[PDB]
């Protein structure tokens, strides 16, 4: 409310709710992708686990900018969550390229509402998204594109093989 | 897949997926709850609480509808979620009111599902939802009820007075 | 005896024995299987251990259903075990094949089990079941599910690569 | 002095001196807070040790940045130190009115000279009051409006059994 | 300085200022090897991480030979380093290959300053030698002819998937 609210401009408020939104779109993504990997006919613990622990990592994420909202003395306002784009997500290598440009998407977000808040003089949201989300998101997308490139070594001649292995081998179960 | 699924009707199946996305709109709405009660203007961290640990519990019960959905070979289909019915939830007891109407549709929709599985003669179906859903809703539903009832005798002329109070010396701060 | 039995039809009572006997049989199957794989011509140790814990569970099952048998008045009646339906069982994959098929059809006299103690409405055989045997015969359908589609991935142009890798990296040894 | 001093102009140095001012003015004031609200005739302890510990806040926050004065190589200099506003300062709520006021002027001194740090390109001094000053401000002025909105609920037609109760019930005695 | 020095040659004193700079520029190129590995691009952590170890230790054998020239009262004397021989390092085979030629080139360059001690009649530079360098060489050089045999053997017709599964299962990650 405006007994607390300062240099908290209407904007960055607004941008804030919408930013809440798509990072709750990506968990609920998320959760998909970890379903899907834990069907019987698909069976791959590990690539489960990685996305469902990536959607809390999302769900957090929007918590954190709910509870600065309040901090700030605007209002959360939610929308309907869309559906997540697919129902089934191919192999584990479609599935992690959807979920890099899931998160470059994510990515794009925060420097458009970084660079709102600049323009706003907003140096509360500015230090907020660089101390919460810019690096993890950075770490994110540097961890998903080393498992691109160890995904695609590994296809060869024989892709059933190569994504057993990168399940065993790399990811966690 | 066809692989495991055995004794498992294509109508318990889409029930199923319709409960989770009922299990994920009320944990949308509680998450609602939860920042509305903690906004500078409102500030009963008590209530906060209490609803956004509801969040995580509804959060919880659609992840166990879904395992067992892969466990039974169905197939997890998500729907859009729609959001909260509300955008400011009023006082305390507004928002218990509320929350009790959504726990008795959540209950409803278990019986209706159970009731499905016992016609189906699908008693996996059943047991599950005996030994996972059944009760705590109806603990949660009487906890509610109790709540209702101390938030009511409070009101008196002193209808501040008694929020607080509730807020400090029944809900957990 | 008549001095306990209560509520215990004779088609229950006839139709525990016969389950019992199924249990014994899968168990009798399990051990040849698990002896097979240890066979120095065939030398997949986790293949083994994993078909040795069943013939265990087996076992078990059978025991908690002659129990149950004495528990209600109900008298154990045994016959002869009949032996495995194969002698040598071929590749891991044509083991877990196996193994599944025999898992739906205990799941399935479960399932007729039940039926019969619903329509003789006998709540504690019901219960026995649902608490038991029901979940139980899901959640190892389920995994031998997950197996079969990782054995299937790997058995490529390198079925014997492929055998190897899934008893090392999937099996316990 | 000049054999450290880089990129640390003359207008932040003076900035910061005044700010200090600010912040030791503020420290003077929360310490007369908490005296008078310790007086035999007032007796609110919760309200006294509440104010007591910003006095000593606000005076780390002008330690805190007389030592970055020091390390950037400006020359701290100190003005009198002004006596605050109020001798007596009337009911909780009136105090705790003034005391929103004082934040929300120290706020502002804190964007102002973060403004003039942006201005001046000094990325040390932004990255300095991002990380000690702007997120410690949002964070208590959100708690004193929590505290406003507590208190002004407790009024009611019982002004001193509301004083008495928000100092028992939220603050800490 | 002449205070302390005895037995010590100008010649050698050269050679060894020489060998810090090999040793130097050695360690350079387990830098750049170690950091090209790491891309998100190449994504070998485990080759990372067994180059980035060999530039910690190419830095010690010039930090141990440095105290050494000061122990002897010689003067160390630095030249500038050359980069490294390549900014892409190809496959981990073409890595263990140029670094197996760089080790063979130090191995050489002790050899050569142990033959120019032993002509000198320099017993303490031969020992120091002996004792610190000429076995740790000979038990790198092993090490990485054991895995240029082991990857080499990995290659078969499908490149990628031994280039991961040395990475895995003999690189420590
Ligand atoms: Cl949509
Ligand atoms: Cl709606
Ligand atoms: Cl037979
Ligand atoms: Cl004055
Ligand atoms: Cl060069
Ligand atoms: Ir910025
Ligand atoms: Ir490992
Ligand atoms: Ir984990
Ligand atoms: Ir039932
Ligand atoms: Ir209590
Ligand atoms: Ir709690
Ligand atoms: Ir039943
Ligand atoms: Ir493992
Ligand atoms: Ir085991
Ligand atoms: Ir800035
Ligand atoms: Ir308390
Ligand atoms: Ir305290
Ligand atoms: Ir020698
Ligand atoms: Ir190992
Ligand atoms: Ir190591």
């Amino acid at each position: 409310s405006s007994q607390i609210r300062q240099n908290y401009s209407t904007e960055v408020e607004a941008a804030v709710n919408r930013l809440v939104n798509l990072y709750l779109r990506a968990s609920y993504t998320y959760l998909s992708l970890g379903f899907y990997f834990h069907r019987d006919d698909v069976a791959l613990e590990g690539v489960c686990h990685f996305f469902r622990e990536l959607a809390e990592e999302k769900r957090e994420g929007a918590e954190r900018l709910l509870k600065m909202q309040n901090q700030r003395g605007g209002r959360a306002l939610f929308q309907d969550l869309q559906k997540p784009s697919q129902d089934e997500w191919g192999t584990t290598l479609d599935a992690m390229k959807a979920a890099i440009v899931l998160e470059k998407s994510l990515n794009q977000a925060l420097l458009d509402l970084h660079a709102l808040g600049s323009a706003q003089a907003d140096p509360h949201l500015c230090d907020f998204l660089e101390s919460h989300f810019l690096d993890e998101e950075v770490k994110l997308i540097k961890k998903m594109g080393d498992h691109l490139t160890n995904i695609q070594r590994l296809v060869g001649s024989q892709a059933g093989l190569g994504e057993y292995l990168f399940e065993r081998l790399t990811l966690k179960h």
